[PDB]
């Protein structure tokens, strides 16, 4: 029933895997490999120190729960998880496996002009998994290019989950990619939106009109100023801010800032394009448009079709509630492995 594994060191590391996984190879933790098994291209995550304290425990149920969980055409899907070891008291390494894609967005704009057309049917297609994690209660927090892969028949997949939350879970401040994030996030507010994908969304689109990075900041003031110099700085609700009231002082303190109109910043872009991100990049989340609505946008309409655009499960988030010690969350994992059933 249990593969013969093999131990090799990749970088510093042990990588212990079935014989089916062929040519391990780093990308960065990953590495490429091809499945014998199936012969596909897959990419192997083996877990950094799980179990290492009651969080990271929780941190790895956690993820492979909404792997599990997660199936949906335009969202990665678990191809196998496994681990070396032959019962729960050794149990300490978990190894991921999915799909490698062959390319994602990150390469296709270095290197592709796209036209609107193309435009459309990707941010569609992100949108459409979107509106699939979002009626988990799930917010991904770490939507940007490389982590949106596509494939030769086009077909795009949303690829990476360990920084994704419940919705209501105090949030807590991490480390990524800052210039397709939130401002709400870069404020450290404690609680926060299933909007905050929109933002990226929003400046994910932005980069596959004009080529470019919308808010190519340098660190967080700078990224802060970016985004202000567009936007143009808030109204005085901004008393919401308390979460940070050191932050609330150093944006009352910038520069006034006017609002740009969009029309005279994207030259050539569809009208109904341009209309649609000046929807997803308000600074206040309550005004901004959601992915269900923003499916319901007129730019979708080649493409738009509700019955085809499905919601997600009955599941438990139960635990998420739960106090339990690195040894429980252990084995909770454990059961997880073991009750692995893979894809046909
Ligand atoms: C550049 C200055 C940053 C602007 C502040 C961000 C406004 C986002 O919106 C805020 O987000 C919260 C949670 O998602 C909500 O609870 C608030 O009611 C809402 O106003």
């Amino acid at each position: 029933e249990r593969p013969t594994f093999y131990r090799q060191e990749l970088n510093k590391t042990i990588w212990e895997v079935p014989e089916r996984y062929q040519n391990l190879s780093p990308v960065g933790s990953v590495c490429a490999a091809f499945d014998t098994k199936t012969g596909l291209r897959v990419a192997v995550k083996k877990l950094s120190r799980p179990f290492q304290s009651i969080i990271h425990a929780k941190r790895t149920y956690r993820e492979l729960r909404l792997l599990k969980h997660m199936k949906h055409e335009n969202v990665i899907g678990l191809l196998d998880v496994f681990t070396p070891a032959r019962s729960l008291e050794e149990f300490n390494d978990v190894y991921l496996v999915t799909h490698l894609m062959g390319a994602d967005l990150n390469n296709i704009v270095k290197c592709q002009k796209l036209t609107d057309d193309h435009v459309q049917f990707l941010i569609y297609q992100i949108l459409r998994g979107l509106k699939y994690i979002h009626s988990a209660d799930i917010i991904h927090r770490d939507l940007k290019p490389s982590n949106l892969a596509v494939n030769e028949d086009c077909e795009l997949k949303i690829l990476d989950f360990g920084l994704a939350r419940h919705t209501d879970d105090e949030m807590t401040g991490y480390v990524a990619t800052r210039w397709y994030r939130a401002p709400e996030i870069m404020l450290n507010w404690m609680h926060y939106n299933q909007t905050v994908d929109i933002w990226s969304v929003g400046c994910i689109m932005a980069e596959l009109l004009t080529g470019r990075t919308l808010f190519p900041g340098t660190d967080h003031i700078d990224q802060l100023k970016l985004i202000l110099r567009l936007v143009g700085t808030p109204g005085a609700e901004l008393l919401k801010k308390i979460s940070s009231e050191s932050a609330r002082n150093y944006i009352q303190s910038l520069t006034q800032m006017p609002k740009m109109n969009f029309a005279n910043v994207f030259i050539g872009a569809n009208p109904l394009a341009v209309d649609l991100l000046e929807k997803m990049l308000v600074l206040d989340s309550d005004k901004r448009i959601t992915a269900a609505q923003a499916l319901a946008h007129a730019y979708f309409a080649q493409y738009h079709d509700p019955d085809d655009e499905p919601v997600a499960d009955p599941t438990d988030q139960s635990f998420e509630s739960r106090d339990l010690l690195i040894d429980e969350w252990k084995s909770l994992t454990y059961d997880e492995v073991i009750s692995f059933v893979p894809p046909p």
